[PDB]
């Protein structure tokens, strides 16, 4: 009854009033490619590192993918989610910018996060977007940005449509997404990579593998992988 | 993202752009009680007694997984939950739906919806097909045809699920209540023909405490019809 006209993403949609995590369900359940798992609320939502607040009002969903692309391209699925969110936000007159590698900010406030996990040769693309829900201190939502409630289903429709388009092109031209990320991410600013061997520098660009290129004050250039990176804006 | 607030029916909803049959998927798959299977269109829609049910885009084609822990004597009334739920939703949209015993809903004697219940003991599948904005077979009708304009399909879905959830929860508590709702919304007082092992005609007087259709033949003989392997035809 939803009348979705997408090719792959959204062929099937499993909706939950409540769920532990859409990502966990998508990983542990046999689902055909393109199946979307979405819930009004998550009781155990999570993302990069070890919680992702998922109260009623937001868009919490996961997409099952099994892309038949070269091994080295598989890691770029996270960018499809980030760019899809940016495109949807623009449709609603909101300017979102990507905080490499998986977050979307509006005026430097977090409005969405992407988490990609796997199970077998299935890839699960998880996306959390604050719409009308309460958000953690320092974060924002479409409602807070627009000053009014936003029809949640309309956001879902927009995002699924954008993701389907990005995914279909990714299957044929897997390098294209990097250009979209580059033109929509925060660059030219100082950042600090946390953890062992922590360092600071200017976030210059992302390379052909989606690695963040940082120029340290000494002139040294380091390439950061986005598997489970911890980054801070200075 | 649908924000359903129902207790059981609609806890989960599995939507399909296309499916063979929501009833078949529901019967076959491992699903929890209250899960709703809905599709934009069905390629193999089924009606009662092996009939074909046209399910083009524009209509509401869904099935609900139920596991009612009521006495076996009450299980046959589940089809009525579907019929009444549809009637209530139609009234919400100001359409006068009336029940054609025991599983059809008509508007001015034209079929607008059909209900098919399939069970095996514990797991019961309640299937409902309602014509909304889709083209229909000659002689049938739809919400769009009745109102003269397109009706938001999702609005009909929300309405029906809400009604079905309420009806089902009360059914578990008071299994007899549904019978009163069927009586008040069914076509009675007219001549009908009952088709099964042969056939007979008479006035459809009412439904009894078992949901059986009470028919008064011209001779004065009274027959009680149990649904399952029979069809009803208005004269
Ligand atoms: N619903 C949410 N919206 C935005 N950020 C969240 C949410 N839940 C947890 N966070 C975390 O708060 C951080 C914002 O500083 C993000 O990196 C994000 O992972
Ligand atoms: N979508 C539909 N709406 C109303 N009646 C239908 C529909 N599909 C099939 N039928 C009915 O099922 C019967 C054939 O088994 C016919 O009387 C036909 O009109
Ligand atoms: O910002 C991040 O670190 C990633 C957050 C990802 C959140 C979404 S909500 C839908 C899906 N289910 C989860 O448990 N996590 C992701
Ligand atoms: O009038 C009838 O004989 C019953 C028709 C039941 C139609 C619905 S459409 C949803 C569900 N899936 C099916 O294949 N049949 C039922």
């Amino acid at each position: 009854m939803l009348g979705l006209k997408t090719s792959i993403i959204g062929r099937r949609v499993i909706y939950f009033q409540e769920i532990t995590s859409t990502n966990e369900f998508a990983k542990t359940s046999y689902l055909e490619e393109g199946t979307v798992i979405v819930a009004d609320k998550q009781t155990m939502g999570h993302g990069a590192l070890n919680k992702w607040e998922s109260p009623e009002g937001g868009l919490w969903l996961s997409i099952v993918l099994s892309p038949k692309v070269p091994q080295k391209d598989l890691p770029k699925i996270v960018f499809l989610g980030a760019v899809g969110v940016v495109e949807t936000l623009k449709e609603f007159s909101i300017d979102g910018r990507i905080k490499w590698p998986n977050d979307v900010l509006v005026n430097y406030k977090a409005i969405a996060g992407v988490l990609v996990e796997g199970k077998g040769d299935k890839i699960v693309l998880g996306i959390g977007l604050n719409v009308n829900n309460k958000v953690p201190n320092g974060a924002t939502s479409m409602k807070l940005e627009l000053g009014s409630e936003v029809p949640l289903l309309s956001v879902f429709r927009s995002l699924i449509t954008n993701l389907d388009r990005l995914y279909l092109n990714f299957l044929k031209n897997p390098m294209d997404i990097l250009n979209l990320v580059r033109d929509n991410m925060i660059l030219g600013v100082r950042v600090k990579i946390l953890g062992d061997g922590s360092f600071e520098g200017i976030a210059e660009d992302i390379d052909d593998f989606g690695r963040l290129i940082i120029r340290l004050d000494s002139g040294e250039v380091k390439k950061v992988i986005y598997g489970d990176v911890s980054l801070r804006f200075l």
